[PDB]
């Protein structure tokens, strides 16, 4: 096993299907990256985000930074051993939930990519700016060219440290808000100094579904071909179907876990809200046709009781479920793509799902 | 698979080891039922409670009967059916948690007889009068005498219910407070009107460990000695060896469960408090040599940082070990009275624990 290879097997479009050799394990591409707030996947066991079909998750930083703090963490042998989760970790910088050209006041580009070496991330993100939405275009242009040199050091520091170097992969972040030109300096710079891979950022910040597509449009064609395409914070099971239409390769969200204990269950035909009186007596799982083992055990006016009691094991089967949803799309998505018929699944999709 | 078997495999002084056979499955004792407050053990999937070792659970009835209610329980196919939960359930009554000959205002011996029969309960608790500590003798007397009317009237609701008296069983509850003579009299009234079962009701209300065992002393050689001896709402493991000596079959306690939630774990040198600042970085398990999932894949450390950051997961792990401690003990329990070795290991126990 290498420290980094991305291989694509097929394509449909600006669609890919593939996957990302590291050295703990293999990540079949379109990937959805269960997130892990505070070393943990919301309500469940390692095996059980395993179970549901996760090949990575998202380690995030912000919170760890802070407690337990990273050298603690590595102290105790590193996120993987702390948590128990033995594949692939991607964390992101810490930047974005946290102003001078050194950093953030203390995060700056080393200290961010250290922390992560800390924590034992098998992907670290470059620390950038995300650009808040809208952005005038001078401000958009000074914050993807300070992001494009915080860039730069990112990739130098990671460098710098031989283990990190041989054993993890580096991903810089695309940004530029809306506007093409600024989009393309931002994919020049960051190609120039070289990535594993290229995350577009800038996104899933207030901008709408019509828009966020209009700039994927334009701005993922910008990123190597032949690397992975990470859409940051991305999103609804739509968002994320009509993004790999548009050649993202990698999502990561808080919906399904969080959307999920609030009482949001994910279905073929659309989300509902568990909570809600019509499902009191309904004996039906939560989709009719998902295969995990929420689906296979309980029913909706089970799982409607325990949310509206406030009980854990609730939280616990909701998030269950929607993660494995989540996995079953992207299992959808990538059996499609190979079989040259993911126009059809996205077609069919959307219209059952609205 | 009989209605209802008990049967005394061996003995050790006052002390019992044997089997409750019933349809839904059989019964190691003595025996620790994990309590379900709200048609779940709270942060539990009923596998992982069976996973633990238990026999039987603990149904509530007070919480469900006002939600959702026992008759949109019955319309669903009953609690069993509910949560998940295939094996023996041993219902409350209701009373405790909530005043007339009659009842409560409005539950009665009759409608909690009906309520725990909507449960599909396969062990019934009679309704009664847990008498308030300290009570004069006056009291006492009144509240056991109104408890042993209300002890007839469920027998009689019961046996009026064919599918629930060729089903399940039936609990009668001893009452009389601190005094011999009431608590004689309560047994005898009891055993009178026949029972497949009798608690000790009265105890575990204020009294202290000293006080509680010395009622045991003379209150469970009162109770027939070929039925099942259950002590109500006990307790601590030393509570448990103690009442064990004393004669007693069957407990139930929250405390493995909502102590566990509350950062206590049960270890066999005695409890911790598992976020204190000394298991920041502790990489050993809860205990040393707890055979549960929980010990044989996290530390302390992690335990101790998903409890301080309020993470749901730290309640399951926690939880999960906890009640996996207490039939730890249950099976040590059996074994040692199995093999004649009891009360060394009830010496040993208590050594060690304190
Ligand atoms: C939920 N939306 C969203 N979460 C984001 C996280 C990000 N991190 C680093 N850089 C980003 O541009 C960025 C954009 C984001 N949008
Ligand atoms: C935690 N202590 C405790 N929980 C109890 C529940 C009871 N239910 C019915 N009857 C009782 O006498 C009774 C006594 C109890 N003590
Ligand atoms: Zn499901
Ligand atoms: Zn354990």
């Amino acid at each position: 096993r290498p420290r980094f290879s991305f291989s694509i097997a097929a394509r449909e479009g600006k669609a890919r299907t593939g996957t990302i050799e590291m050295k703990r394990g293999v990540i079949r591409t379109p990937a959805f990256m269960p997130v892990g707030t505070a070393a943990t996947v919301k309500a469940l066991k390692p095996e059980t985000v395993r179970a549901t079909g996760a090949d990575i998750i998202l380690g995030n930083t912000y919170h760890l930074m802070l407690r337990p703090g990273a050298e603690r963490i590595a102290k105790l042998g590193g996120l993987h051993s702390f948590m128990g989760w033995d594949r692939p970790i991607l964390t992101n910088s810490g930047g974005y939930q946290v102003q001078s050209e050194e950093g953030v006041t203390m995060l700056s580009p080393e200290r961010s990519i250290e922390i992560q070496h800390l924590l034992g991330s098998d992907i670290v993100m470059a620390f950038d700016e995300c650009t808040p939405y809208p952005a005038t275009p001078s401000r958009a242009a000074s914050s993807m060219e300070r992001s494009m040199r915080w860039a730069k050091r990112s990739r130098d520091a990671f460098d710098s440290r031989k283990e990190q170097a041989e054993n993890a992969a580096l991903f810089g972040i695309q940004q530029g808000s809306v506007f093409e030109n600024l989009r393309q300096q931002s994919a020049d710079a960051l190609a120039e100094i070289g990535f594993d891979g290229y995350a577009v950022g800038g996104l899933a910040v207030g901008e709408g579904q019509d828009e966020m597509f209009r700039v994927l449009d334009f701005s993922v064609p910008m990123l190597p071909d032949d690397k992975p395409h990470y859409l940051m914070g991305v999103g609804k099971p739509d968002d994320i179907v009509g993004a790999v239409e548009r050649g993202i390769d990698m999502f990561d969200c808080v919906l399904p876990t969080r959307s999920g204990r609030n009482g949001q269950a994910f279905t073929w035909d659309g989300p509902i809200n568990i909570r809600n009186a019509r499902f009191s007596e309904d004996l039906k799982p939560l989709d009719s046709e998902c295969h995990c083992a929420v689906c296979q055990k309980w029913s909706r006016a089970y799982i409607h009781h325990l949310i509206r009691a406030g009980e854990i094991l609730g939280a616990m089967l909701m998030t269950e479920h929607n993660i494995a949803f989540y996995q079953q799309l992207m299992q959808k998505i990538r059996d499609s793509i190979s079989e040259g018929r993911f126009s059809q699944f996205a077609q069919d999709f959307r219209a059952r799902y609205f």
